[PDB]
């Protein structure tokens, strides 16, 4: 609903796991919000997910918005997976939670309430945005403040 709001996503991760954090920008408005923390054990899965996460619940109004992100995993999980996994229960062919289960439920929760366009970016190049949120999200890497307590070692 709300005139049109533009977000733009990135998360970076320097292990497997390992510190990691998240960049996003919200153009909100005739103006820009910047999003961005660093976890101290996470994956990069995590990361690009918790950067869509956290911009999708700082709307408070229906909007219609256009997210741009180059993640390949939040692309999957959008056109592929979820439908698929909410008919199963989330649960695995062996009956296990999905990954990331924690994430991809708050994620679910946070679309629910917009109309969003998806822009599946290819490289940095030409998407300056994309290119900014990757760099918030490498320095917020590097001083890493917050836990990531979904993060599952086994399951």
């Amino acid at each position: 609903m709300l005139k049109q709001v533009e977000i733009f996503t990135d998360g970076s991760c320097l292990g497997n796991p390992g510190p990691g954090g998240y960049g996003a920008i919200l153009r909100y408005r005739g103006r820009e919000k910047t999003f961005s923390a660093g976890y101290t054990r996470t994956t990069n899965n995590r990361m690009e997910l918790m950067a869509a996460i956290v911009a999708l619940e700082a709307l408070k109004e229906h909007c219609e918005v256009i997210l741009s992100t180059d993640s390949q995993y939040v692309r999957q999980g959008i056109t592929q997976w979820i439908h698929n996994w909410k008919k199963r229960g989330w649960k695995t062919a062996d009956k296990k939670p999905v990954k990331n289960v924690d994430l991809w439920q708050r994620l679910d929760a946070a679309l629910g309430q917009h109309q969003i366009k998806w822009e599946w970016v290819k490289g940095h190049a030409g998407h300056p945005e994309n290119e900014r949120c990757n760099e918030l999200a490498r320095a917020a890497a590097m001083n890493p403040t917050l836990e990531d307590t979904g993060y599952q070692v086994e399951v």
